[PDB]
């Protein structure tokens, strides 16, 4: 699948990202519309993240899911590594959230459902994501969630990772709690002005609800944000939550 830059007409800047920029592109021969992520080798080598890249690629070979952004391939020159990506035409969840400033229960419960399907899949293939947050979420052509990475900024991290203790896949369930809160409220539950205070707030699981968050929503979030990883629900228990089943379209 020997690709090169000449195989693509590059288009509109989609934005700055990890270690470089993403652009819209069309493949000359098929006219297929994609995103092209330019990674500068200088930043990757000077960050020492060749391993995470190799992992990403390897995971992308074996794993595919409708709520996980596809990587079709990659190629090199002297300077840059180029990632050829599934194009997500409704953009980032972060952009949507800034616009609406927060999401209704229907939109949240749906998003949470799609994400739980993504993770539930991921976990069975022995993959813990560890990096779900609104900045890492895109939207496909029908408004469906797309996780940008396969993964591996304290706000979304659970106590066990904050402190450096042993952690498993319950990590991602914490993150889903955080995400669920932020979707409804418009900011993450442990937000603070310094790194140091945010750490303290997470250590001690200090979150409060605004009055407009409903009893069903508090129930699911309260259950995901337990200090004890083993007290956090299974992904199926999320998918079968009465607040989820009520509000979700998917
Ligand atoms: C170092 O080893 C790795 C490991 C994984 C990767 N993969 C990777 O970089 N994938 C990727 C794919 C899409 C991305 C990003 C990152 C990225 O850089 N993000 C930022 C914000 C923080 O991680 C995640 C966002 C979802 C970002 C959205 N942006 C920049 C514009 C954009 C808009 C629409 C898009 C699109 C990209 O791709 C398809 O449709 O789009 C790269 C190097």
């Amino acid at each position: 699948r020997q690709w090169a830059l000449e195989d693509f007409e590059i288009g509109r800047p989609l934005g700055k990202g990890k270690f470089g920029n993403v652009y819209l592109a069309r493949e000359k021969q098929s006219k297929f519309i994609l995103a092209l992520k330019v990674l500068f080798k200088a930043q990757l080598e000077k960050a020492g993240v060749e391993h995470q890249l190799r992992r990403e690629v390897e995971i992308q070979s074996h794993l595919r899911h409708p709520n996980i952004l596809r990587l079709y391939g990659y190629f090199h020159d002297a300077t840059r590594v180029y990632l050829i990506l599934e194009y997500a035409p409704l953009g980032t969840v972060y952009r949507e959230l800034q616009k609406l400033s927060k999401f209704d229960e229907q939109r949240t419960a749906t998003y949470i459902t799609e994400l739980a399907n993504a993770l539930s899949y991921c976990h069975s293939k022995r993959v813990i994501h560890r990096d779900i947050k609104p900045e890492n979420l895109l939207l496909g052509s029908a408004g469906e969630l797309k996780i940008a990475d396969f993964g591996w900024t304290l706000d979304y991290l659970p106590p066990e990772m904050i402190e450096g203790r042993m952690h498993d896949e319950k990590v991602d369930l914490w993150s889903l709690g955080v995400l669920c809160y932020e979707f409804l409220v418009g900011k993450p539950p442990f937000e603070a002005n310094t790194y140091q205070e945010t750490y303290k707030r997470i250590s001690r699981v200090e979150f409060t609800f605004p009055d407009f968050v409903t009893e069903g929503a508090r129930d699911l979030i309260s259950r995901l944000l337990k200090h004890n990883p083993s007290q956090r629900p299974m992904l199926r228990e999320v998918l079968e939550h009465p607040w989820i089943t009520a509000n979700s379209s998917k």
